[PDB]
């Protein structure tokens, strides 16, 4: 479009004979996401919901990606094993880590999903030390309306990182920031949604109420839905993971949607109120295998590609058969080196774009019980 | 600092023998601005308050900066004269516009203030037409805690622009985004503060309550002050400016601080509640000349360099003498071409960094009445 | 308003409250006035004559929503 070819008809609020007041009022009334955020960006974006995922980012690990190679970890492995609480499966193997990363990328390419690659500087550090956990790009997943700077609850190695990923998203994809979390703790990228307007959070080391309130208020205004629901789990865990029980600070280790009104769910996830809400709203529950969960094989850390199809850890054999039994296709992918820190496959994927998908009304209307 | 020289003592929440819970809790309790925003940026920033201004940005105009040269303006001058409502002083003169821009930059250099320069692309456009009003970089002023994407109430030519300036601030100064305004209208950069924790807004074409609530909640959490006050003027004006009265949609045309508890104020600004609040809180009022105000010479659009010293339009002779009479130094600067659109000198300056300055308690404690 | 609403002979009673910028009775710089009857008045059913210095944004919004047509007084008058 030529610079001198623009006319007033190109302004959507403009009408011939409109008064100043009416034009201004029409402007005040416009939807941010569809009038400002997306047109300025020149594209749609956001991972909200359980519709068809189209675009992600991965990080190919280098030696600097390995948490056990930070000088602060070397100084006290037990401090970080306290924070993270995951079972010790030995040192991370760089080459095997790189191979399961390739395998995941191939799974995406084979399912028609665009993969961007995010790199970090050599010797990457923040004001408090080497970066740590920066392979877990879900922490930079993009919401309807824009990107989010997180407040990390337990991992100081992630200070600076949600900034880095959001800056990357702006510079590379033209995706704007929506909000910075500035109180308490809130790690929205580790949350999952179980319908178009239903978010799952936890109260945990990774989320307090103030942080949660701040996030939910921002994303609800750009969600593109009339309602917005937050289901808040209350896991019993001190740091990230409770190796006695399988309980986890992060929703995406606790629960995820596998189809319309079908969820895979940890046995350590659901307090009575959460169970009640899920029952009342007509969600069918597939229970993850208890040993897979407790041993931190991340059987709930599956990635929904679209209703009825997920990527899962290839060695979560029992949970995956239950998922297939519920009529869902499982794409098995190796994810073993990734689990030596605080996440699995879904945790390491930055979700950039997911198409609008089934709603809470759709869940409620499904006849199955 | 070497990558392998980092230790746990470099994490401010870390203490020898700290439990996981206690470390996490300490992390939740940290101040965002001072633990995360500023260290990651590698600097302090924000224009809040009435202390000493140190750093700004200007735009040197090109032909594309001139509002009267947009094809949409050519199509209907009267549509845009409706929105803006400023007196018609003839076509903008590019060369004279460039000269008063140089003069302002020299005033900054002579007063020890760093000036960054912001450029826009050739034929700059947003989804709705040529950019318009993009010389007014105050609209991209930086708050304590970060940058803000605005919701413009009356000028569609500024869609995309607060994004551009915030992106520029991130890429060039490493200053992060704080929040995007996503409802109603809110043009925070056109607001002024009259103490360290006292903001002035309007309800007008440029601000509704929802937009205002969203902004104030975000900036109050990073303000670095125990309290935060919003004085909200209620000007009688349909678009930006009311040429019958001198009333304006923007606070920075209505009022500004010239010293500790001394304000220059338009006669068309103060409703009874605003007047009462200012009286109760011990603010001394210097009234702008009524003709300077009504004719849109922008006598209130002065820029506070520090308490007791302002930059003002050189032809606001009557207001400026009243400011000197109140014991304030006036640095007179030509600002005539700038006033052919919706602002004057303070409006065109992006404020990046102002040092903490006097507080509302300081205002209240000054003995003068 | 509480007293007159009880005897108004109407089911509802509405108060539109203008917020003029004026220190005493009249602001000779602007035309703003402490008194509604210098600011605005009805001239017909849903037609008002209105000062340019009268209407803050909320007042303007209310009048718009309630379908009042506005005739603007001459600014110099
Ligand atoms: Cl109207
Ligand atoms: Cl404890
Ligand atoms: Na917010
Ligand atoms: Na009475």
């Amino acid at each position: 479009r030529g610079y001198d070819d623009w006319r007033l008809s190109d302004i959507p609020q403009y009408k011939d004979g409109i008064s100043t007041y009416e034009f201004v009022r029409a402007t005040h009334e416009a939807d941010y996401r569809t009038h400002q955020a997306e047109p300025v960006a020149g594209r749609t974006f956001g991972f909200n919901g359980i519709g068809r995922l189209t675009e992600v980012a991965l990080h190919m690990p280098t030696r600097y990606t390995l948490h056990d190679q930070s000088s602060q970890y070397k100084e006290s492995p037990s401090f970080f094993q306290g924070l993270m609480g995951v079972p010790d499966r030995g040192p991370v193997d760089l080459a095997a880590f790189q191979r399961e990363t390739e395998e995941l990328a191939t799974a995406f390419e084979n399912n028609g999903i665009k993969v961007h690659w995010v790199d970090y500087p050599e010797e990457p550090a923040n004001p408090y030390g080497p970066l740590m956990g920066h392979v877990f790009l879900s922490w930079g997943s993009i919401w309807r309306g824009g990107s989010v700077i997180s407040r990390f609850g337990f991992l100081p190695g992630m200070v600076g990182v949600s900034e880095y990923l959001a800056k990357w998203a702006w510079n590379t994809l033209n995706i704007p920031p929506l909000v910075a979390i500035t109180e308490g703790a809130m790690e929205p990228g580790a949350c999952n949604m179980i319908a178009d307007e239903v978010l799952v959070t936890c109260l945990s080391a990774s989320y307090d109420q103030r942080g949660t309130d701040q996030l939910v208020a921002a994303i609800s205004k750009t969600s593109g839905t009339e309602e917005f629901h937050n289901l808040q789990l209350r896991p019993a865990v001190e740091g990230f993971f409770n190796k006695a029980t399988g309980a986890c600070a992060h929703p995406d280790i606790n629960i995820n949607a596998i189809d319309v009104g079908k969820l895979v769910v940890s046995p350590a996830a659901l307090d009575w109120d959460a169970r009640t809400w899920l029952y009342d709203n007509n969600f069918e529950l597939i229970e993850a295998d208890p040993d897979e969960q407790r041993e931190f094989l991340a059987p709930c850390n599956v990635l929904l590609l679209e209703p009825g199809k997920v990527i899962a850890h290839a060695d979560c054999h029992k949970t995956n058969q239950k998922i297939r039994d519920a009529g869902v296709e499982v794409i098995e992918v190796t994810g073993t080196e990734i689990r030596k820190a605080c996440g699995g496959i879904k945790a390491r994927v930055m979700q950039i774009n997911r198409e609008p998908g089934p709603t809470l009304a759709d869940v409620r209307n499904r006849v199955w019980r």
